[PDB]
């Protein structure tokens, strides 16, 4: 790989013979599939841009002129191009490089949010600053795929590029899951359909529109996992679950019921809708990269008599908060959300953590939200779920395999004891285990135990709204504690606090949970870790509250 | 007086040109005598009745976007006699309403979703065999400027189920954008005054059987020329004020430059104010933008629609520690716009937010300081929240202690019973409910804590030195300002008793602001009863 440990950044391609980079483009492949199948992380979608990055840095001058990737996974070859060859080792692992673009890392790295579909609303606002500032021919380059051009913001971000001649140069890069409509015709400069892996084709396209000196579009059309047979195969996105549980249930409801039917936002492989849509093709829709309209169809579906399940992870849900407030719950509509990778993910860092759910969801008025601790709960609150026919309700779970089942002593109004006081100690802490902090809280009673305090622990299974149950053993306890894979603010501790303070309950109350915070790719294990949400670290705390009394 | 006579749209079915005319002269007369959005209900009085001449509601649903437009819809679907009650509470709603008519569907004022609710229904059809239901979707050129259309089109194109996208154009502030060439069947322009028109071009639209935009051209407030407050104009005053001083300043509005309080910006400074269209999301991320290239932008987006950027505040402004000012007009109760106007989710919605810091002004002096204080953080995302309506005189503070205004303190010989954390517009509410207080032998200190979020520490040094803490929020209370202090306080080990007074997380019906406050027992009477409540216990 002679050719690619030689680049010290994207001036050294300027002088390369088509035939050099062509040698480099070869390396750049041979170095992401061995480099991704070590570390995980995006290797067909790279693989798909190797050309097309290569041609940007051959254009474009970057930082000067800024680039822009949407959705940000598919920056690698980018960051091998700027310097960042020799980090592979460490991608997507604690200290190490990001998955994405990280303006800590690099002057050539803008943005660093994952979510889809905002690369062309930043390029705007930047192409705007530098017309503010008076910056000489800056030229602002958003490369946005096919999926994340289906996105709304896409729509409201080219309607205001359009209505000025600041450069703004539009690279989609279509691998298809891309638009339905036509985005040859709508006013602004097309210059494509070009063949993303003819290299010296996407300069050509790219010079021109870089001298248009207004905003133009540049359709490039790429093959995801390009090079490597296997990637190109099952054309995937990355290289027991509590996602096969979900959609193992899901097909066990529908089987019982015609009006029941699924919606993803692009994602029907990793939500566990494929399965669905294999055994019930006409109830799955896939709606593209677009959550908003996932929830609003969703609630014009419930208005024609269905009961729609909206599987969307936990982080993009954010997108759609106006729609679950205005046109699901306003109208009474029984959707069901079901936010996967809720919780810390951890190696995708801080726009992926599907930490704001319980907050968010918190919000909604008259809405039903659960967290299930292991499978059995998972399929009996989606059941529970989906037998609300009069507002929304809603199921969040992590990422990775289920826990072992813990079945409860007893179920009092709504809440499962998983843990009383045993041999002789007290009702001293009520431990609120939300979801998947169940065996952590099972951890935390036994070595309290040691400690001679006698712990309560519940789950109670439907979070919000706070349950009489939790009231009426909060009355017992000298201590309530919630613990939850979520942010602390306006989140499921804080909840409990509220009702109990609403019912007259003053009874001491603790939010342990995610500090509000972004925090930086690791280990879900590691992120807990260095946050003390450990069984260790939890007994300790406690331990020091119910000394103080 | 035929329109007294319109029974429903059938009623229009055998009716002449000449009486159709007839008709919409009499609804324009009827329109400004009884409103409200009045312009554009002029604007659809030839649109309305050619919709209800072609498609039978409700077996063809009738969708309007934003809904604001509907008044001619209800007096053709039996509610003329019901606008005596318009906007007044128990009476007519200024939306579409299921509980009014069969005829209704969606009652959210939000923009830009009529075409996804289009989408969901076109899909239940097809799926329970409803045959020949066509869902028309009247889409304001404003409207058709956000996002959610565009995910809705694309999801229309990819199918033969026939919805009917019409186009109500009175830009020509709509797309910069052609919709001429999606792939869509287009046909237009037509003449939205030319009821006949109208009709010939809906009917080959309902006949083609596959999704067709009708492209309509109407006049805002046609056949009424005339149509063809104080916390608003404080704001206005002030960030002028500041950006003679600051050229990083930029205004950003989606849609509603006007309204506020950003037209008299962009008179002095017409380089520095982006109208982004009705794209909340847009807003919010291009301020992410013109931020990351050295500027300070003020996003001016009434409290309920920012809810739309939600995700945008979180990942594109927060997650880069950017210093964007949010400034949230109509915050809290505004009543008669009903369930999808009131401002009562911002609180709760920012506390979300890494790194947010949030003022709620208590007066025209606060709302000029501390608007000054969010242009000076240069490191993350800031925002202000404000009522609608005139605003008072200024409300005076005996001290500032750790950020917080002292407004009361308990009457020398007085305990320090009750800390009342007065939010914003709740202030002379807190002052009234201390004097009520006062006369039972209660002391209560009233703070105004100006920056609601983070909780300062002027909140925790206080909380200590009284019984009970009542924070009096306008705001859903689930994950609002009193959830915020209490969940504060308890991270640092306080344990005084914490109340969360503020609004029920319940959508409210239309009535004035007065009227909700009253039924919710929002008044100084009402709340100073219930601290009496908690004091006894
Ligand atoms: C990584 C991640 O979170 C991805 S990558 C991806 C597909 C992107 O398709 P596109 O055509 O734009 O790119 P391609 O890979 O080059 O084909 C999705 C749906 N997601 C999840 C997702 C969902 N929803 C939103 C709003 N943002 C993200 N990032
Ligand atoms: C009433 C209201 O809340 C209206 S009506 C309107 C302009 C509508 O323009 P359009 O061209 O669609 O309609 P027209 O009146 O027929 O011209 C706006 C910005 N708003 C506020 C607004 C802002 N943002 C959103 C998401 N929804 C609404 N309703
Ligand atoms: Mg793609
Ligand atoms: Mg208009």
């Amino acid at each position: 790989m002679g050719m690619l440990q030689q680049i010290r950044g994207p001036a050294d391609l300027q002088h390369l013979s088509q035939a050099q980079l062509r040698e480099l483009a070869a390396e750049i492949r041979e170095f992401l599939i061995h480099k991704v199948a070590a570390t995980g992380g995006h290797l067909g979608p790279n693989l798909g841009v190797v050309e097309l990055t290569l041609a940007l840095h051959r254009v474009f001058d970057s930082p000067h002129d800024p680039i822009i990737f949407d959705t940000g996974h598919q920056a690698y070859v980018h960051k091998m191009l700027t310097g960042r060859s020799q980090d592979f080792a460490t991608l997507r692992k604690k200290g190490g490089l990001s998955g994405y673009p990280s303006r800590a890392e690099s002057e050539h790295d803008w943005v660093e949010s994952s979510h889809a579909s905002a690369a062309l609303s930043y390029a705007d606002g930047l192409a705007k600053a530098f017309e503010l500032t008076g910056h000489r021919n800056r030229h602002v380059v958003a490369v946005v795929g096919d999926g994340a051009l289906t996105g709304g913001m896409c729509w409201e971000a080219l309607n205001n590029i359009a209505a000025s001649r600041r450069p703004v140069i539009i690279v989609v890069n279509d691998n298809g899951g891309g638009p339905q409509l036509l985005f040859t015709d709508l006013g602004l400069k097309y210059v494509g359909p070009v063949d993303g892996h003819d290299e010296r084709a996407v300069e050509v396209a790219l010079r021109s529109a870089r001298r248009f000196g207004a905003p133009v579009i540049v359709h490039v059309v790429t093959r995801k996992g390009m090079g490597y047979p296997p990637a190109e195969a099952d054309q995937a996105e990355q290289m027991p679950g509590w996602t096969a549980t979900f959609s193992d249930a899901l097909i066990g409801y529908a089987q019982k019921r015609r009006d029941i039917v699924a919606i993803t936002a692009a994602m029907p492989g990793p939500t566990g809708l494929t399965a669905f849509g294999q055994r019930f093709p006409d109830r799955l829709f896939d709606v593209g990269i677009a959550e908003q309209h996932a929830m609003t169809s969703a609630a014009g579906l419930a208005m024609g008599g269905l009961h729609p399940v909206v599987a969307i992870y936990s982080t993009f849900l954010n997108r759609a908060f106006d729609q679950i407030m205005m046109d699901v719950a306003l109208h009474k509509l029984p959707v069901t959300m079901v936010l996967d990778r809720a919780g810390i993910t951890g190696s995708d860092g801080a726009s992926h953590n599907g930490m704001w759910d319980l907050s968010m969801l918190g919000i909604v008025p008259g809405i039903r939200v659960a967290a299930p601790r292991d499978a059995t709960r998972l399929r009996e609150e989606l059941g529970e779920a989906l037998d609300v026919d009069d507002g929304p309700t809603a199921l969040r779970f992590p990422k990775g395999d289920v826990g072992e089942d813990i079945s409860a002593l007893e179920r009092r109004g709504g809440v499962d004891v998983l843990a009383a006081p045993a041999d002789g100690l007290n009702h001293d802490v009520l431990l609120v285990a939300i979801g998947a902090f169940a065996p952590m809280a099972l951890a935390v009673a036994k070595r309290l135990h040691n400690q001679g305090i006698g712990v309560t622990v519940i789950d109670p299974r439907w979070v919000l709204p706070v349950s009489d149950g939790v009231r009426e053993l909060a009355v017992q306890h000298k201590l309530l504690v919630t613990l939850e894979d979520n942010g602390v603010n306006g989140g499921a501790g804080s909840a409990v606090s509220a009702a109990l303070r609403r019912a007259e309950i003053d009874v001491p109350c603790r939010d342990v949970g995610l500090p509000q915070e972004f925090y930086e790719h690791a280990s879900r294990s590691e992120v807990l870790a260095d946050l003390g949400l450990t069984d260790q670290d939890v007994a300790r705390r406690i331990t020091g509250w119910v000394a103080a009394l």
